[PDB]
């Protein structure tokens, strides 16, 4: 019932919180990766 | 008879009380379950 | 005899009254049950 | 009987209410997930 | 006897009335469920 | 005796009449039930 | 009995009617889904 | 006695008739169901 | 029973008909896709 | 008794007949499905 | 007495005759039932 | 009495005979079912 | 039943509506992605 | 079923339409790219 | 029972027979696929 | 009673015998299945 | 009854405790997995 | 008579006492069961 | 009566003991299963 | 009377003896069943 | 079963037929591509 | 449902925002790269 | 009961034994697979 | 299937048509380029 | 779908716009380069 | 059970055998490919 | 329950241990790969 | 596709136009250069 | 399985055959190219 | 849950640490490469 | 496959044909160039 | 999400910083190279 | 599990062995290539 | 694996063989070229 | 992880070692080349 389902929203909320966060930190890695590639290209070139 | 049947309503009432409650706490488990799945998916992905 | 049998109808009437009532309150429980199952399914799923 | 079955509609109604709601909040998670994937792809790429 | 059995048809009729109705409202829940699944799939995918 | 027993056949006849009839209307309920289950399955599935 | 069972065929018929219909509309969703995937692939690619 | 029991066979016969028939029409529903699932799978896939 | 199962073959047949057809039209899309890739490669190259 | 149980074997036999048959036609669908997937893969690839 | 009791055996014999027969025809129904269930399962499955 | 009860053993024996037999033929159906499922899985897969 | 199944069509309709829409907005992202790749290629080149 | 599957062809058709179109406009970009390379080569050279 | 279960082994045996066979023919397709890819690579390259 | 219950153990024993056996032959199928999947993967890959 | 149902809450509580915990340790594995993938990508690249 | 019927209430009271108690301890088992299922699901999943 | 019902609690207690234990050992299997899956994923990946 | 009722306890005792025993051997079957399922799952999986 | 599985081989055969064919026509494109590159090189050079 | 899907558009919007932005900053790098190449060529030359 | 449940532990133990073993041999395959991929990459590259 | 695969050949054909054509027009550019180089050399020289 | 694909054309258009522009400004550099070479040659010479 | 699981090892063994073999022959192709590239480079060069 | 779930942590721990280890040895391969590429580049160049 | 490839010819045409033109103006420079050399020689000489 | 995998070797063999052949004919082109360059150099020179 | 997700950040952190480091050491190689090229050019020249 | 690869030889053949031809006509230009230089030298000289 | 994408800009910024810098120091080398060539020419000449 | 994972290290080890070896022999080719270029330059020059 | 990798060495060996050979014959051309230049110089001179 | 990444540094180190070395020996060749050119010039001259 209802009340029990307010608790649903609560745990789901924590859930989404976690997600965008984690997904964010992954991106931190990717940027470092990306950019390290661009330098690698600058040497290749000149 | 009648009076005896008011007591019926009484015990049945307790009955339903118990039910929606228990059924509720089960759902608490399910949400935790569900959401723990979503995080598991965020790692899989990124 | 007859008169005595009008009293029959009377006690039987109370009888049926009681029945549909009690049977009704049982159903209240079942609906709560049913629907609590449907929520349990929504978590399972998503 | 009838009256008892109006109460059925009532509890079932709450039921469906709960469902589309919960199912909705799950989707909130999925969108965040999805889109976090698209960014992950933008880095991969460039 | 006969007359008493016309009343049978009557209560049984109410009975069936109730049934297809309730069974109907359950389906309302299921559709909402179903379709909420399809959206969940659209995110998964794209 | 005999004549008295023709009346037996008569009341028994009414009896059987009633039975197959009532038993019939019960089945009307069951079919509605059954089939409402099949729809419930179509949603579950797709 | 027999007659009562013609009514069976009747309610079952409605039943099947409903089914292929609903199952059909679900497919409408799936096609839209499918094809939206193919476009998503055309971008990925070129 | 005997004769009375030939009538038994008769009503039982009708009985079985009804059964395989009804059971048959149910299957009509199931096939429609089944196959509608297979199409649903063809979209999922391609 | 048997007869009822000839109808099974019938609905299943329609089923398979549908499948190879749909699966076919999907392929029409894929070829267009594929080949559009090959042109994209001819430009890349020269 | 015995004789009555030879008829059991008979109806059960028809039963199994039906089964392996139907189950067979389902497989016809699956093969068409499968293989249509393999072509879909040949385009994806080249 | 004795002779009168040979007639007992006679009517009892008819009795048992009737029984195993009727009980037999009931089983005919059950087999049809059973097996119709197995087909219902083959669709469910595949 | 005793002798009458040897006949009991006799009819019960036939009884058990019938049972393991019938139960056996049912299993024949199940195996066909089972295995038809495994093939269905081989297509699904490859 | 029927009426209850008109409501099915209704919720399914909303369903499909949602889908093609969402699937659409995803594509908006992909195009931006794609094209940003093409510019990245123009620099690489010249 | 059949009719429902004509709608499949319809949505798939739109699908393919979209594809060859989009894939086409991508090529417009590539040609401009290509040719801009050839001019870049004419300067390099002379 | 036992004998009935020797027949189990028999139908299961056919079952496995079918499986490794079908699974085999699928592989025939895959090899053709694979190798057609390798040629596609030889052109790409030289 | 006791003796009658030694026969219970006996039939139950046969029972379990049958079970682990049949369950075993099913596994034979599964292994063939599994491994045929792994080869399918080796082609996919290289 | 009530008291007996307080014990329900108790065992269910332990239940949920266990769940989020276990689900947590699984995630520990996934992160290690994920990140080990990212390093694998850094080598691939440079 | 009356007094004798006060003793009725007494033994019936003990009766009900016993019942709700026993019924309670059964539930203790069920909860342990239930929850052990939920853990089993957490492993299945992750 | 009462005393007899203390013995009820006793046998029920053993009962629950058994349950949580067995249910526990099942979980031992599941964990081994789960984790063996995670390794299988590490190979798939790298 | 009393003495006669000591013999009651005696036959009832044998009774319970038999029960827990038989019920035990049934469980032997179930475990074999259960566990054979878990292996079936290990193949499915890997 | 067997016969049903000869049809498997049949549809799979068509399948492979299609594959090597299509894969072939793709190669026709690649050769034209390749060689058009070699001419492009002859101009570059001289 | 609908409302829940307005939130979809919202998160997707942010998504696309992010993308064209990031993709933009990457291009900033590429231009700097490109042009640094052109200077490198001016020295090579004169 | 208890003793019967020691046998449970026994069969479950064998069960788990089997599992980690089988799951192990599967991994043997995967490693061979994996590593054969790495060599395939060394050729691709140089 | 087959017919669907004749359409494959058709779209692939158009594909190759396009390719050799485009690749051709590129060469037109290259020749003009080449030869313009040769004149540039005649001036350099004399 | 369609509308969503008009937006595709739109973003692709911007895309191509950007390209021919950028590619153009690069050429501005090349001409300056080229011609600065020709002067360098006039000094070398005379 | 155990014995049945020795057969598991057996079929898995064949499995791995097949794999390293096939994977091996693929490499034969790759080497031929690789080296044919190196010759192609020797011409390019001198 | 709890204790049973400490064993969960234990097997999961071993699990993660295995993972980071294996994932590690894979990386050993990749580094050797990577670096062997860099040497290949030094020859290409000078 | 075709139409899209007529546009290819169009942009390529502009391309070649540009080329022979630019290449032409370069030659204008070269002639002026050349001839200025010849005068330089006439002075050297006489 | 094994036999099925002999066919693997067979198709792979054809595969490699094709490769070294095609790769060979490409080289024929390259030599003609190369050497045509050397003549071009003899004119340049003398 | 939350706490479990702090550990996520932790392992991801190590992850990124590793990455920028490794990516760094690769660059050390590239610089040595680059510069060794410049010396190679100084000899070529003078 | 094979046949498809005879067509490879065919298109490659045309390819080489084209090459030696074009390369030839280039040489025609070079000779005219060369020799025009020799006359230029005869004037310089005498 | 957003915040996470501000960090993107940050790491990309560092990235570009690095690039123009490194690219700059390369040019320092080139100038030294260039000019050392011009002196080499002054000796050649006079 | 553990032991099974020692075998992982073993097959991975062989793996890396193979790699550095093969990668090595490739380099043998490259050196021969390189140096053959240097001789080609000595002729060009003197 | 190992054995498969001895074949690698074999094909690579042939590879290198081919290379130094071809590279050798190219040099034969260059010497003839070179020396023909020296004679051309002897005439120029005297 | 970390430790595994210390080994990365190790193999990369060897890598760079190799590079500057090889690149060095190439330069030895170039100097010999260069200087042999200068002598060639001294003869040309005087």
């Amino acid at each position: 019932g209802v009340i029990d389902t307010s608790a649903v929203e609560s745990a789901i909320t924590d859930g989404q919180g976690d997600m965008k966060a984690i997904g964010g930190y992954i991106v931190g890695a990717l940027v470092i990766l990306a950019v390290a590639g661009l330098i690698y290209s600058m040497l290749r070139k000149a």
